[PDB]
């Protein structure tokens, strides 16, 4: 009667082990060996347009400068999707010789069909590398493109009580159905690594974070080689209280618990935890701004003047469109709601479009 | 410089007349003679067939209510280009008695918007066009107003230690048209206004519409029976707060930018428009969010049954229509616009609204 197959296992697993944090749940419905969302089956942003590749492209020329144009840039994808944004970006760049051949691509994919797909699309151009990890892209200075890496590696949440902050986790209703639960004793020392207006939070908060795994890997390798990262996402400016996690459909947003497996999950990014983090450990946080004030700064409405000018009737609207939805806000558009920050090298002081005020 | 014509005129009449008034600025920008908006595909007609079918539905309910009247005027103020009827009607004809006890009738004051509508029905007969409202003929009937209110002028106010100044359009130092406030205060404006919002701090804008075309809607019901249905953009509960925005293809825009060349907007409030209904004997119902609306007619097992059916494409299709209709993120409308019933004192409830 379970709604998926993923949903039998994670009941079982439920009364095997008791309750399942919210975080182990969001990791088994996306990576789940067999049932996970991602093992068994356009709306990001260079799907939306070929403008956003483009711009990037260039932004990446502008860290090239700032990084003392090194002879040999590691241009760094995690999480390539189709390939479609670095094909954009590549084709920015082919304009610029001496840098264009100053590259080294490296796209870091664990998927083997979404490896294949891009090693089609990108086939005719050398040069180009693949990587099961972060870790194994060869040393030297980079720009790292991030593009909705951060939203989808697992959410962790703690809800506040008389007794402190207890983990959120997974239980099963009366019905059998799943539902969220708090965990019988508070987190140790939880308090001492929130932020202090965090911590005066009353009952019934909810506090969201990550571990910083992800981005002290990123942060420690522009920071040693040198360069810059750049992180686009969904999420907010100044750590603060609320429950964000949901599953995301084609036109809406959906319930989390719902159909476990067979739905994509995401979370806000914390970019204020971003930006602490990597000055934690010695890099440059630059930022953060919206995404619609990034692309703007960046030329965005010029160049799409441009493409309508000589463009049909149809292709024109269409690239109107993609600019609001890629710098508006309202019915859907997220040049709001998604964020940018940079991470660099401590030498460069100022990145384009995000501290070059 | 100026973005538009209407731009100049609006500067002209400014000059000449004072500070312009927020509700009249929209006036012009959209009903301008020759400059205006409407006189130069996101309204849930044009997104699904099922959204016209379900109202047909509801319609035939509203019928039962009425003690299915030999003669039952079916009016749409609005109807564009008469997507919404041709699905109403579709999913009547499936009825036989109540179809031919129809008489359909469109307020349609565009004159080739009038011909498109006109076209695409021409093949059914017992179906009039009116001027206006008033134009009607009378009789019991279910009345559709579908983003009818939302683009009726919207009237702002400022709340000042001085009292409420009414918002107005004025000239900036680059010439650009900029928002303002009236130099005196609307004499008993705090009378009549929601206790609350009375207590609200400086700053506050409260927003409103006269409320002469719910009056004349409500009244209609009132004397000759039936119902009207009212669906648009808005909130339940009189509240603050500025939501004058001009309207995009992907987006919302600063309602001060291209006048006459940008469709204008504001929430409906739908707590005034019930008040107004009762405050003359008529009876309002809900309101309700149109996803729960929708949700509660069966337009879930509509749209699986349709896609059941359907290629792969067109199936879909359908299954994000069902989410824009329903529900809520990524521009998905199933929250943001409400739905609220008006019928003749008589009905007690209606399907969907005041029925659970």
């Amino acid at each position: 009667i379970d709604q998926t197959a993923l949903a039998t296992e994670i009941k079982r697993l439920i009364k095997a082990a008791g309750p399942m944090p919210v975080w182990r749940y969001m990791e088994l419905c996306l990576g789940h060996p067999e049932h996970g969302y991602y093992v068994t089956r356009f709306t990001t942003s260079p799907e939306i347009s070929q403008m956003f590749g483009e711009l990037l492209g260039l932004w990446s020329a502008s860290v090239w400068k700032a990084a003392d144009e090194p002879q040999t840039l590691r241009l760094i994808e995690i999480g390539p999707g189709r390939g479609t944004m670095m094909a954009d970006a590549l084709r920015a760049l082919r304009v610029l010789p001496i840098l264009y051949q100053s590259l080294s691509v490296h796209l870091v994919e664990i998927n083997p069909v979404l490896r294949q797909k891009q090693q089609t699309l990108l086939a005719g151009i050398r040069n180009i590398h693949w990587h099961d990890s972060f870790e194994d892209v060869p040393e030297g200075p980079a720009v790292i493109l991030a593009n909705e890496y951060f939203d989808v590696l697992p959410i962790h949440q703690a809800i506040k009580r008389e007794t402190g902050w207890h983990e959120r986790v997974i239980e099963i209703g009366a019905s059998g159905e799943l539902v969220f639960g708090v965990a019988a004793d508070p987190i140790p020392g939880f308090e001492a690594l929130l932020p202090p207006l965090a911590r005066l939070s009353p009952p019934g908060a909810v506090f969201e974070w990550r571990p910083d795994t992800e981005i002290l890997k990123i942060a420690s390798r522009v920071r040693d080689q040198g360069g810059a990262a750049l992180i686009i996402d969904y999420g907010h400016l100044r750590s603060d209280v609320g429950d964000t996690f949901q599953a995301i459909a084609s036109h809406s947003y959906a319930d989390p618990l719902q159909h476990p497996g067979r739905a994509d999950l995401t979370a806000h990014v914390d970019f204020d935890a971003l930006g602490r983090a990597a000055e934690s450990i010695g890099a440059r946080a630059h930022g953060p701004v919206t995404q619609g004030a990034f692309l703007k700064r960046l030329g965005i409405e010029t160049r799409a003047l441009s493409l309508m000018a000589k463009a049909t009737p149809q292709v024109s609207e269409d690239i109107a469109g993609a600019l609001q939805r890629l710098t508006g806000e309202g019915r859907g558009a997220m040049g709001s709601m998604f964020k940018v920050i940079g991470v660099s090298d401590p030498k460069i002081e100022t990145l384009v479009a995000l501290s070059d005020d």
